[PDB]
RNA sequence: CGGGAAACCAAAGUCUUUGGGUUCCGGGGGGAGUAUGGUUGCAAAGCUGAAACUUAAAGGAAUUGACGGAAGGGCACCACCAGGAGUGGAGCCUGCGGCUUAAUUUGACUCAACACGGGAAACCUCACCCGGCCCGGACACGGACAGGAUUGACAGAUUGAUAGCUCUUUCUCGAUUCCGUGGGUGGUGGUGCAUGGCCGUUCUUAGUUGGUGGAGCGAUUUGUCUGGUUAAUUCCGAUAACGAACGAGACUCUGGCAUGCUAACUAGUUACGCGACCCCCGAGCGGUCGGCGUCCCCCAACUUCUUAGAGGGACAAGUGGCGUUCAGCCACCCGAGAUUGAGCAAUAACAGGUCUGUGAUGCCCUUAGAUGUCCGGGGCUGCACGCGCGCUACACUGACUGGCUCAGCGUGUGCCUACCCUACGCCGGCAGGCGCGGGUAACCCGUUGAACCCCAUUCGUGAUGGGGAUCGGGGAUUGCAAUUAUUCCCCAUGAACGAGGAAUUCCCAGUAAGUGCGGGUCAUAAGCUUGCGUUGAUUAAGUCCCUGCCCUUUGUACACACCGCCCGU
């Protein structure tokens, strides 16, 4: 069992959508512009070099 | 008569209902019959004789226990005698302390610990030491709750691991998350000296209470005994006790044997029909005979063996001795001659073990840098040592090799869960492997065709081939992982040990003792333990000599009770 004081941390990588962050662009009515790669089926954009989803979980790794 | 604390007393009586006359003398215990003073004494010493201080009890009689190197009866191989096999001595496997280590986790200490916690731990179990995830933190009190919290997932460094642990941030369950206060659920964390329950032991002997009655003021006592008798406070008796309950015994299971009974293709059948099949396989030309490793349907005969239901049977009954001639004992034809072995088990207890079996639990510890849980690798097994249960031998009644033939309890597959028992054919020396055909079982394993033992060869008193430790190389198995070698096989090294000091345990009949086989632990499996069967004695029919036990009589300055108390430089 874990008996020792030194772990140096243990916490959650807290996530927020409370911040101001645009996922599409502010265009005229009837036309929406996508800043990053997002699918109709909606979060597949590059993280830093890979793609992964929450509702689909299809890992893109060479495109 | 009557006194007295009572043991006792014709005085220790005539004592609160006290007064016959008179002498000496004591006021809690110790310091003390000490110091000093007086006095007698040849000397030893005698007579008279304080206080300071210290202490809560000293002290008498009886009552129950405990105890006795105290007597009287009696029982027990956790006792001895007569013996047998053993331990201690040597190799080793497991438990203990000490040493050691991050940790080598802990309980247990004469029987009543030390092969015990089914404690044979690779992980797991793991409670120990080194690291890493999680909140399975109920609910409510306030916030965060609309650019709306908070899930989590490979980026790449990092970590040990491809734990988005983190760093880093991109995705969602979206108000079930998230932060402080309140309540800790949780815990193999501490106290078995707070407990429950369950066990062990005192204690495997025969002992234990109360109702009414009698005695003592009383604690207590009698009933529970003078005596004989039995395994037994089991009886007959005796009797200021009577009538009853517990323990014993009685009861349950087990072994015996019942040529009688209802029964059996999942048992025997086995006797038979010889309904067939086979070998001249032999006396036998041959049949009948002997055999079958065989083959049958039930329209054979049943139940001796196989199984298990009711039965049945043994009860000091028959006879003879011994006895207060009651309880009973000894011997003998009969036959299971009352006799197999256990289970069960009272009164009062122990600061006997267990909080490490439990959602059984009080209190304390702790609860997020967790004493909760999960994961990784280790450790519980480490070596100058001493210990306690055990297997192996030290050999010739033996070992190596071949033939030979016989057993009984059980056990065995899909369960909240992961693998059972194994015939039979081939491959492989073997350890093992591959198709496979049975079993949830009187069905196939398995007619369980086990071992020492029975009959032959080799070895030749020699550390020899007895012995099988240690070490190297190899070959397979179960598993997420075998290295500090899980097991098993093969070659090979071939040590300690020449029957074991002081001590000490177990046993009296299919018991000791030898050999083998099941169950348990068990994915891998026993040198351990719980059971089964086979081979089969010598030495006893007794005593208190030792360690101990029950009852009675006596003794005590003991009462957490001889592991007691207690005396002086």
């Amino acid at each position: 069992k874990s008996y020792t004081t030194p772990k140096k941390n243990k916490h959650k990588r807290k996530k927020v959508k409370l911040a101001v962050l645009k996922y599409y662009k502010v265009d005229e009515n009837g036309k929406i512009s996508r800043l990053r790669r997002e699918c109709p089926s909606v979060f597949m954009a590059s993280h830093f070099d890979r793609h992964y989803c929450g509702k689909c979980c299809l890992t893109y790794c060479f495109n």
